[PDB]
C-alpha cells in the first residue's frame, strides 16, 4: 500500500523522445525501490535587457542576481601599454524552456542541463530525502511524478545504508584462426554471477549443447548437469545448464532487460554484450528492449562510443531503464597507469598473499594464508577469490592448477599441482585460469567445455571481486556528489565534462562569468619535459621527498587563473626585454603581482613575461582551494569513522577530490575546457619547475656538521624579494658528532631525490624528518610544503619508470622488512639464463663496493668494469669450464596466437622417442657448431634455439653459442653504467653492434 517516503538517490537517467523527461531510481530503507518521473527543461542563462526582450516569454525564470561578466581572451603586449579586461555587472536570469531555443547572446553556455537540475532544484545526487508525498502522483505502480522537484525533494536526511542488485557476466566464443566473428561462430559459454540484495551470490553457467555429442550431453546430465529445452525450463539454482544456443540468447535477453542496479563486464560493452545482441538478431528475429520505469519509452539495445583525443574510445549502452551497464575496462583504463590492461594482469597485482608451506614433493605443494602470514584480511580477500579460481601462481613464476582448497572467513589451506624448492614462505597471485582456447575448442569434447564453464564462472566473478577492490560503487556516488552528476555519468563523461558541475557552483557562488569573445589560437603546453637520474647504482642511500600537490598549491600561490591575467609581456631582442623589465617591475610590483617567465610562444621571442593581479582571488586558485579543503576533511573523517561501510564513502569522497583536483593543471591547457589559459598553464609549469631547482640549489652540497645545516644557497624567494631569513646555516636538533653530506641526485615534474653520504637507515630517517621540518620552515614559504616520502636503499634507476630499491618508508625502521620495489622490467625464470643471473649479481656487488671507494670519474668505475668483463668473457669462451645448465632456457608450448617455435617443437616432437605435449613447460639454449668462430653478425637467432630433454648430451662437435648471452649480459652491464661513450665503443668492438639504452 503506502510508499516508504524515506530515500537514497542512486541513478539519475534522461529518455530522449519528442516528448522526453528526467528519471531517478532510488532505493527505499526496506530495500523497495521508487522511480519519479521529472520534467525535462533546456536551460539558458541571460542578462535582465535580453530577458524582458524575449520573443515569447520563457516558461519560467528565476533571478540570478548581479553577475560580473568578464573578457578572459588572452593578448600579448609587446609594451607595457596593456588595457584593462573588459568587465561589465548585469542582473541575470536563469530561464527554463521545454523546447530547445537560440538567444542571440545568451551567456553560461558550456554547462550542461543536468546540472542546472540538481542546483536550481536544490538535490544533491547521491542524497537522502523524505519525499513529500503532497508533490508526487502515482502514474505506475512504483513509478511515480514530481512537477515541483525543489519542494518535493525539500527535507533532505542523513545517509542510511541500502542494499543493491548486481549481475555480473562474461560470455565465451568459439574461434579457430581468425578472432570470433559472430556471423560464423558460436557463443560456446555464458557464465552470470548475481548478488541479491540479500547479500546471496547466485553462479550459473549455461553451455551450449549444440557444440557437443549427442553422448556427451547425456554424460553430462548423468554427471549432474541439467538439460533444458527452452527458457521456460530453467532452474537459476543449477550451476551448469545444457541448452542450445538460441535458448542460451533467449536468458540473456531476459536477464538483460531486468532492472538490475550495476550490470558488470569487463570489456562488455565492446564485445560480450556486442556479441549477444548481434547473435540473437540472426539466429531469431529479436532484439534486447529497454524501457523507461513508466514504460512510455522503449529502445533497442545499441552500444554508442564516446571519443578523447589527447587516446581512446570507450563504448557505452543506450539503456533507458536506470541500470548502470559498467564496464571494468573501460574504468580501469581512466583511472590507473598500468602498464597491461589485460584482465590477467590486473588481478595478479589486486590479488595476492603470502603462502607458508606445510606439505612437499610428489607433483604437489601446499600452503596456507592467514593473518599470521601477511596483513590483516589480505588472506580473506585472497580466499574469496579462490572459492571459483582455479590456477594460482607461485612466486611471480609458477602457474599452477589447484587441486583442493578449504577455504573459511580469514584463510585459506590450498594445494597446487607445481614443482618443488620449499622455503618457509612464497607469495601466491590470482587471476584468470590461463589456457590455450584455441586448442579447447579444436579439441572440443565434454571435459574441455566444463573446464570453460569453470574459467567462465571465473572471469565473471572476477569482475565482482575487481568491483570490491577498486571500490567501484563509492566512488560512483562520490563522483555524482562532487561532479554533480549522475551516478551513469560519472565514469562516462570526460574530465573537461565533470569539472564544470563544482565549477558552476563557484561562479555562482562568486558572481562571476567568464566569456571568451575569440576563436583561440592554437598551441597547448606540449614540450615533452622527461628527467633522467644523475647516476644509475646508488652505493649510498637516497632521501624521497615529495611537493604536496605542487600545481594545485603553484595555481594558488601565483593566483593563476584567466582573469587575473593582467596581460602578458613578450620581447624580440634584448633592449625591449630590458626596458619591458624595468617597467614591469616599476608598474606592477610584488607581493600584490607576481611576474612568470614563460617559454616563449613564437620562435622570434625571446622573453614572454606573464603578470597575475593576486589582489582578487582568481576562479581557478579558488576552485583548487576548495577541492583541498574538502579532501582535508573528507581525511579526518575517515579516520574518525569507525564503521568499515563509513570507511569506505570517506575514503572515496577523499580521493575524489584527489582527482578533480590534479585534473585542473591539464584542464588549463586543454584548448576544448571550461579552465582553459594558455598562460596559466604555462606560467603553472613555470612556477613549479623554478620550486624544484630551487629545493634541489639549496640542497646540492649542502651538508649537516656539528649541530647546523649548511644549506648550499641561500634561502632567498625565487620570484621576488621576502620578509625571511635567507641565511642557509641552520640549526638543527640533531646530535653534533653527526657529520653528513647532501647531493641531489634526481628530480621530477614534483619529487626530488637526495643522496646522503652514508648508509645507516635509522640515521636516514632520523636526518631526512630534520631536514623535512627545515625545508618547510626555512627553506620553503605560503603554501609550499614537502613530506619525507622513505629512504630508497641500494637504489638502480634509469628513469621514474624503469627503477629498482629497498624501500624504508617514513614510519620504518632500521630492522623492519622494506619493500622491495621493481618497475618497467621483463625478466626471471628463463627469460634469462642463470649465467646471466650470477653474472650479473657479481658485477653489481662489484660496481657498488667501487662507488664506496670514491675513487672514480664516470670513467675510472667504467674504464674498470670493461676490462673485467672482457676478461671474464673471453676467458668463459676459452676454458668453458661452466655446465651447460646454467645457459638453459625455458617456455612453455601452446598453439599459434610464436611462429617458429612451433616448427622448434614440432621437428623435435617428429624427430624424437618422447612428445613436448601442448601445455607442457620445456628448456631450451643456443648451441652451434663448435667449428664457428667468435661471430659478430647476427643471424636470426631462431636457428641456434636447441630443445634439451634428458637424453641431450652436447656434441664433441658442438659449442654453447656464448655470444648471444654474452651480448645480452653486457647490454644490461653497460645500462648500469655512466659513460656512455666509453661503453658504444666496446659493444661495437666486441659484438660488431649498437647497444639498447633504456631512455
Ligand atoms: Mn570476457
Ligand atoms: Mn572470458
Ligand atoms: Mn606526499
Ligand atoms: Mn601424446
Amino acid at each position: 500500500g503506502a510508499m516508504d517516503p524515506d530515500v537514497r538517490c542512486i541513478n539519475w537517467f534522461e529518455s530522449h523522445g519528442e516528448n522526453r523527461f528526467l528519471y531517478l531510481k532510488s532505493r527505499c530503507r526496506n530495500g523497495e525501490t521508487v522511480f519519479i518521473r521529472f520534467p525535462h527543461y533546456f536551460y539558458y542563462v541571460v542578462t535582465d535587457e535580453i530577458y524582458q526582450s524575449l520573443s515569447p516569454p520563457p516558461f519560467n525564470a528565476r533571478p540570478l542576481g548581479k553577475m560580473r561578466t568578464i573578457d578572459i581572451d588572452e593578448t600579448i603586449s609587446y609594451n607595457l601599454d596593456i588595457k584593462d579586461r573588459k568587465c561589465s555587472v548585469a542582473d541575470m536570469w536563469l530561464i527554463e524552456e521545454p523546447k530547445k531555443r537560440s538567444i542571440q547572446n545568451a551567456t553560461m553556455d558550456e554547462f550542461l542541463n543536468i546540472s542546472w537540475f540538481y542546483i536550481s532544484n536544490g538535490i544533491s545526487p547521491d542524497g537522502c530525502y523524505s519525499l513529500d508525498e503532497q508533490y508526487l502522483t502515482k502514474i505506475n505502480n512504483g513509478c511515480y511524478h514530481c512537477d515541483d522537484p525543489r519542494n518535493c525533494f525539500a527535507k533532505k536526511i542523513p545517509r542510511f545504508d541500502i542494499p543493491r542488485s548486481y549481475l555480473f557476466l562474461d560470455i565465451e566464443c568459439h574461434f579457430d584462426k581468425k578472432f570470433p566473428s559472430v556471423f560464423i561462430n558460436p557463443i560456446s559459454h555464458t557464465s552470470y554471477c548475481y548478488i541479491d540484495l540479500s547479500g546471496k551470490r547466485l553462479l550459473f553457467t549455461l553451455i551450449n549443447e549444440e557444440m557437443l555429442t549427442e553422448q556427451e550431453i547425456q554424460e553430462a546430465v548423468d554427471r549432474g548437469c541439467l538439460r533444458i529445452q527452452s527458457l521456460m525450463e530453467m532452474d537459476y539454482e543449477r550451476e551448469l545448464v545444457l541448452c542450445s544456443e538460441i535458448v542460451l540468447l533467449r536468458i540473456a535477453k531476459q536477464l538483460l532487460e531486468l532492472t538490475f542496479d550495476y550490470v558488470v563486464t569487463f570489456n562488455g560493452h565492446n564485445f560480450d554484450l556486442r556479441y549477444i545482441t548481434n547473435r540473437l538478431e540472426l539466429l531469431t528475429g529479436e532484439k534486447i528492449i529497454f524501457r523507461s520505469p513508466d514504460k512510455k519509452e522503449a529502445v533497442h539495445l545499441c552500444i554508442y562510443e564516446r571519443n578523447q583525443s589527447s587516446a581512446n574510445t570507450t563504448f557505452h549502452v543506450n539503456n533507458n531503464n536506470g541500470t548502470i551497464f559498467f564496464d571494468l575496462y573501460s574504468f580501469i583504463q581512466k583511472s590507473e597507469k598500468l602498464d597491461s590492461y589485460k584482465l590477467d594482469s590486473i588481478s595478479k597485482n589486486a590479488f595476492s598473499c603470502m603462502g607458508k608451506v606445510l606439505n612437499r614433493g610428489v607433483r604437489e605443494m601446499t600452503f596456507i594464508g592467514d593473518d599470521t602470514t601477511d596483513a590483516k584480511g589480505k588472506a580473506a580477500a585472497f580466499a574469496k577469490v579462490l572459492t571459483t579460481g582455479n590456477y594460482v601462481t607461485v612466486d611471480e613464476d609458477i602457474i599452477c592448477k589447484v587441486i583442493r582448497k578449504d577455504i573459511w572467513e580469514n584463510g585459506f589451506k590450498v594445494v597446487l599441482l607445481c614443482p618443488t624448492l620449499p622455503n618457509d614462505t612464497y607469495k601466491l597471485s590470482f587471476g584468470k585460469d590461463d589456457v590455450d582456447l584455441a586448442q579447447m575448442y579444436k579439441d572440443y569434447n565434454l571435459n574441455i567445455a566444463l573446464d570453460m564453464a569453470r574459467y567462465c564462472i571465473h572471469d565473471a566473478c572476477l569482475c565482482q571481486y575487481l568491483w570490491e577492490y577498486y571500490g567501484v560503487e563509492t566512488k560512483t556516488d562520490a563522483g555524482a556528489s562532487t561532479y554533480v552528476l549522475p551516478q551513469s555519468m560519472v565514469f562516462e563523461y570526460r574530465a573537461s565534462t565533470v569539472i564544470k558541475g563544482p565549477l558552476l557552483k563557484l561562479l555562482l557562488e562568486t558572481k562571476t562569468i567568464l566569456v571568451r569573445s575569440e576563436t583561440k589560437q592554437k598551441f597547448p603546453y606540449e614540450g615533452g619535459k622527461v628527467f633522467a637520474p644523475k647516476q644509475k647504482m646508488f652505493s649510498n642511500n637516497v632521501l624521497i621527498f615529495d611537493y604536496n600537490s605542487l600545481y594545485p598549491n603553484v595555481c594558488i600561490f601565483g593566483n593563476l587563473s584567466p582573469e587575473t591575467l593582467v596581460g602578458v609581456v613578450v620581447s624580440t631582442n634584448r633592449l625591449e626585454e630590458e626596458i619591458n623589465n624595468q617597467l614591469l617591475l616599476q608598474k606592477y610590483p610584488p607581493p600584490r603581482y607576481i611576474t612568470v617567465h614563460c617559454e616563449p610562444r613564437l620562435p622570434n621571442l625571446i622573453s614572454e613575461i606573464a603578470i597575475f593581479d593576486r589582489s582578487i582571488e582568481g576562479t581557478i586558485p579558488r576552485l583548487l582551494r576548495t577541492f583541498l579543503a574538502e579532501r582535508a576533511r573528507y581525511k579526518k573523517m575517515l579516520k574518525q569513522a569507525t564503521s568499515s561501510t563509513e570507511k569506505a564513502i570517506y575514503d572515496s569522497m577523499q580521493y575524489t577530490y584527489k582527482i578533480v583536483a590534479n585534473s585542473v593543471y591539464g584542464l588549463m591547457g586543454f584548448r576544448n575546457s571550461a579552465l582553459y589559459s594558455y598562460a596559466s598553464a604555462k606560467s603553472c609549469t613555470s612556477i613549479g619547475r623554478r620550486m624544484i631547482l630551487y629545493l634541489e640549489s639549496v640542497l646540492n652540497g649542502a651538508e649537516l656538521s656539528n649541530g647546523m645545516l649548511r644549506f648550499a644557497n641561500p634561502l632567498s624567494n625565487p620570484f621576488y624579494m621576502d620578509d625571511r631569513d635567507i641565511n642557509p646555516i641552520v640549526k638543527t636538533s640533531l646530535p653534533i658528532d653527526y657529520r653528513f653530506r647532501f647531493r641531489s641526485v634526481y628530480g621530477d615534474t614534483d619529487s626530488v631525490f637526495t643522496e646522503i653520504d652514508s648508509q645507516d637507515v635509522d640515521k636516514s630517517i632520523e636526518i631526512a624528518k630534520e631536514l623535512e621540518r627545515l625545508i618547510n620552515n626555512r627553506v620553503l614559504f605560503n603554501n609550499f610544503k614537502i613530506e619525507f616520502e622513505a629512504v630508497y636503499k641500494n637504489l638502480i634507476m634509469q628513469s621514474k619508470k624503469k627503477y629498482t630499491t629497498m624501500k624504508y618508508s617514513a614510519s620504518s625502521n632500521s630492522k623492519s622488512v622494506p619493500e622491495r620495489i621493481n618497475k618497467g622490467t621483463s625478466e626471471t625464470r628463463r627469460d634469462v639464463s642463470k649465467f646471466h643471473k650470477n653474472m650479473i649479481k657479481t658485477y653489481k656487488t662489484r660496481l657498488s663496493e667501487m662507488l664506496s671507494e670514491g675513487r672514480m670519474n664516470s670513467n675510472q668505475v667504467c674504464i674498470d668494469i670493461l676490462r673485467s668483463l672482457e676478461t671474464d668473457l673471453r676467458s668463459e669462451f676459452d676454458s668453458r669450464s661452466s655446465p651447460l645448465e646454467l645457459f638453459m632456457l625455458s617456455r612453455m608450448h601452446h598453439s599459434n596466437y610464436d611462429n617458429p617455435n612451433m616448427y622448434l617443437v614440432t621437428e623435435y616432437n617428429k624427430n624424437n622417442p618422447e612428445t613436448i605435449e601442448l601445455g607442457e613447460r620445456y628448456y631450451f639454449a643456443y648451441i652451434c657448431p663448435a667449428n664457428v668462430p667468435w661471430t659478430k653478425k647476427l643471424v636470426n637467432i631462431k636457428t641456434y634455439e636447441t630443445i634439451i630433454d634428458r637424453s641431450f648430451k652436447l656434441g664433441s662437435d658442438q659449442r654453447i653459442f656464448y655470444e648471444v648471452y654474452f651480448k645480452r649480459l653486457t647490454s644490461e652491464i653497460v645500462n648500469l653504467l655512466d659513460n656512455k661513450v666509453l661503453c658504444i665503443s666496446f659493444f661495437e668492438r666486441m659484438f660488431g653492434s649498437k647497444p639498447t639504452f633504456y631512455e
